């Protein structure tokens, strides 16, 4: 159960990085 | 039509936020078990 | 525990739809 | 520089696949409990 929790924390951080990459792309596309 | 892509990326960014929140809420429910 | 499982199925489907949207965007950008 | 955006979107698409797989693997571990 802890291995699931740790893995969820890791997925959240990966999702946050993708989120920053997509916002940078959007920024670039608008300029 | 580039404007449409940017609009869509904003929609995806928001949809991803919602997924992070739901995933965070699951992480918390498991740390209560 | 089942409510978590059902919610994970739902998140997977949402992630799949985003995946199709990003591939359509990539397709459009390349053309 | 549009080529760089497309390359990056491919990288994100792949990174998202990996997340779906890890999430699917969690869903399965919970259905075993």
């Amino acid at each position: 159960m802890k291995q699931i929790e740790d893995k969820l924390e890791e997925i959240l951080s990966k999702l946050y990085h993708i989120c920053n990459e997509l916002a940078r792309i959007k920024k670039l596309l608008g300029e």
